[PDB]
């Protein structure tokens, strides 16, 4: 629908993937203005 049609949803399931890092987030809100989900900002390498 958005870009890949696979992780566009799946990173909202395990939250461990994030291709575009929630980006589309259509599984939650319209874009990502409300509450998007990203670990990649704090889970960089493991610090």
């Amino acid at each position: 629908k958005l870009l890949i049609t696979i992780h566009d949803r799946k990173e909202f399931a395990k939250f461990e993937e994030e291709r575009a890092r929630a980006k589309w987030d259509t599984a939650n809100n319209p874009l990502y203005k409300e509450a998007t989900s990203t670990f990649t900002n704090i889970t960089y390498r493991g610090t």
